[PDB]
């Protein structure tokens, strides 16, 4: 492969420096997909990763519980300015009241934490910890990234179209896009291909409340960039196609960084400088105003314990790449690797 090279010279510096036991890289180019594969998916059996292999994928999950709440707003089953009570009636009398769904989905209702409490842990008390919530800042005015917060957004859009969130995915969204081996439940025959992670101390690890909508997509370095193709090439079903276009919409801009559904935006070609920030630990982790919305490239990170995750994208030059390891790396590493490959095949 003419690219090996390339991709070779940005990502076994990753592998050595941070001992990744396995990742997957998947390119896209002219059309055309390219997989790039290192190292050992499971330490115990010794199996090589292959594009078939499946990963924790952590937060990129957000972008295809986006799409969901997309593609319910396609078929008319919620809109985005709804208050959020519409549609959980166990949120009625709240100020779930006030606050949006596109608010939810966007990480900026007000405050809601990075993570439920660590006491949250079945439905009744999930539905009591919100209920209960205080907003710390005015709804839209800041953005908190957060799991409760796009978490529940994909929750009532999946009770939107009356069906549980996994079976939408599994048996509607996902397979729609093309991605017939992603998953919120591994199912037995698909287990052999599904990765260990691997913690600081090398244990193997693999993965709360509402962590399918959040955080919970198990999938393949080749389903994955079918997703990154849905999103520049497109597919088959128009209801499909308008969702995926309503996630690449700016809603409003933390720095250099847009927020849409699920992807984060920036204007291409991108510094790694302004990659990195809006990257950041700062955007990560603390509360930051928005401000009014932005060729663009689109990215998440993910990461679960033992894994670490990350996608970006440029539809209008037909570029893409994905990467995904057994090893919870530095984002920031993930990021300058990224960029330089996608450098390099936009010439
Ligand atoms: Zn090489
Ligand atoms: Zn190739
Ligand atoms: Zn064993
Ligand atoms: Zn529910
Ligand atoms: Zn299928
Ligand atoms: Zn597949
Ligand atoms: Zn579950
Ligand atoms: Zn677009
Ligand atoms: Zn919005
Ligand atoms: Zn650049």
């Amino acid at each position: 492969d003419p690219l090996r090279p390339v991709v070779d010279a940005s990502i076994q510096p990753l592998l050595k420096e941070h001992r990744i036991p396995g990742m997957a890289v998947a390119v896209l180019k002219d059309g055309k997909a390219h997989y790039f594969n290192y190292g050992v998916a499971n330490r115990e059996s010794g199996a090589s990763v292959s594009e078939q292999t499946l990963f924790e994928i952590g937060s990129v999950s957000k972008t295809l519980t986006a799409t969901l709440g997309a593609y319910a707003v396609v078929k008319g089953a919620m809109q985005l300015d709804d208050k959020a009570s519409r549609h959980a009636p166990w949120l009625k009398g709240s100020v779930f009241d006030s606050i949006t769904m596109g608010e939810l989905a966007t990480y900026s209702a007000g405050g809601l934490p990075l993570q439920f409490p660590e006491e949250v842990d079945s439905s009744e008390k999930m539905r009591a910890y919100y209920r209960q919530w205080a907003p710390v800042y005015s709804p839209g005015s800041h953005r908190q990234y957060s799991n409760p917060s796009i978490g529940l957004f994909g929750h009532l859009a999946a009770s939107s179209l009356k069906q549980p969130f996994a079976q939408l995915m599994e048996q509607t969204l996902l397979p729609g896009l093309g991605m017939h081996h992603t998953y919120v439940n591994v199912p037995k025959q698909a287990m052999a291909s599904y990765a260990y992670g691997y913690s600081k101390e090398d244990k193997p690890i693999r993965v709360g409340m509402l962590a399918d909508e959040a955080y919970g997509i198990k999938t393949s370095s080749a389903d994955l960039l079918a997703f990154v193709k849905a999103n520049i090439g497109g597919v088959d079903d128009k209801a499909l196609q308008q969702a995926i276009s309503l996630t690449h919409k700016g809603h409003y801009s933390v720095g250099g960084m847009t927020q849409g559904l699920g992807w984060e935006s920036y204007a291409y070609p991108v510094t790694e400088q302004t990659l990195l920030a809006g990257n950041s630990a700062k955007v990560i982790l603390e509360a930051n105003p928005t401000a009014a919305p932005r060729q663009v490239l689109f990215n998440k990170t993910g990461s679960s314990n033992g894994f670490g995750a990350y996608v970006a994208f440029v539809p209008a030059r037909g570029i893409g790449i994905v990467m995904l390891a057994n090893r919870n790396y530095p984002i920031p590493a993930r990021v300058k690797a990224a960029h330089a490959i996608l450098a390099q095949l936009a010439g």
